[PDB]
RNA sequence: AGGUAGAUUACCUGACGUUCCCAUCUGUGUGAACAUAAUGGUACUGAUCAGGCUCUAAGCAUCUUUACUUCCGUGUUCGGAUGGGAACGGGUGUAUCCUACUUGAUAUGAACCUACC
C-alpha cells in the first residue's frame, strides 16, 4: 500500500476555476490512486475527467517509520444487509502498513473484498483510546509473554532439508 | 402613438380588477335601394347625432399557465467487461454516458412592410 497527495480542479461553467480538490488516497500504485480520486469527484462534486485536469500526484512517506503508533481507521463497508460504518484500531509504524492490515483483516473477519470498503479517515489515537479487546493487552508498559511451542528457525532455504537426522524438537525459545 | 397585411405561434393564453383615445380603430344612427335572414341580432348597404361603456392596446398582482437557468442529481437508468460475490432472487467494482418529476430564481413578448399621426 502507498499514499498519494492528489490535487485537481474543474474548468467548466458549473465549477469555478479556483476550487482545488485535495485527497490522500491509499493505492498500490499511482494509477489506482488517480482512479480512486476521480471516482470521489464524480460521485460528490459532479466533476469528470474530461472536464477537469489533474495538478499534482506525489507520494507521501512516513516522517518517522520507526515509532510505533496507535492508528484508528474509520471506514464504511457494504455487506449483504446494507452499508455500515466501522471503526478499527491497529498498531504499526507506518500509515500504509496499518491500512494494509485493515484490508487483510476485513477480508478475513467480514469476508469483505477490497472493492467494498471506503477508507473515510485514519488518525492516530492515544495509548488509552485503544478499545480492541486483544490489541489493548499489548499497549501497556509491562507487556511480557513467553513465546512457547516455537518452531526452530531455519537461517535460509539452503539448510531446508526434507528428511533430517535424529529427533525433532520445539523450543521454549 | 394608431391602423392594414403579416411571420414566431401562450414570454402571445385564462381569471380579477385599473389607464388614455388628439388622429385611427371600435363600439354608434337608419333601412330606400344590392343583399339578408323566423328577427336590420348576424351578414348587407346608406351615414355621422352622441361615447372611451365594451373591444383593442398599455401597464397591476408573493395571480394559475407558459418560457429560459440553477437545483434535483451524477441520485434513476444505461453501453462494455471476470474462473467478481450470491443456493436463488437479484445486486457490485472497473472504463463510460447520464434523464425525469419537483422545487427555487427570472421573464410575461420580440420582430417585418405600408399608411396616418
Amino acid at each position: 500500500m502507498k499514499e498519494y497527495y492528489i490535487t485537481a480542479r474543474c474548468t467548466d461553467k458549473a465549477h469555478n476555476p479556483n476550487e482545488i480538490f485535495r485527497s490522500r488516497v491509499f493505492a498500490p500504485n499511482y494509477v489506482v490512486a488517480k482512479s480512486k480520486f476521480w471516482m470521489m469527484l464524480k460521485k460528490q462534486h459532479k466533476v469528470k475527467k474530461i472536464n477537469a485536469e489533474l495538478l499534482q500526484c506525489q507520494p507521501i512517506f512516513e516522517k518517522n517509520p520507526t515509532v510505533v503508533k496507535n492508528y484508528q481507521i474509520f471506514l464504511r463497508y457494504v455487506s449483504a444487509g446494507g452499508i455500515h460504518n466501522i471503526t478499527k484500531q491497529y498498531r504499526d509504524v507506518t500509515r500504509v502498513g496499518a491500512v494494509r492490515q485493515m484490508y487483510n483483516d476485513l477480508a478475513s473477519q467480514y469476508r469483505t473484498r477490497q472493492d467494498k470498503i471506503q477508507l473515510i479517515s485514519i488518525t492516530t489515537v492515544g495509548d488509552k483510546a485503544v478499545k480492541n479487546p486483544v490489541l489493548h493487552q499489548f499497549v501497556g508498559h509491562h507487556v511480557k509473554f513467553p513465546m512457547v511451542h516455537c518452531k526452530p528457525v531455519i537461517a535460509s532455504k539452503r539448510f531446508n532439508l526434507p528428511i533430517k537426522a535424529g529427533k525433532l524438537t520445539t523450543k521454549l525459545c
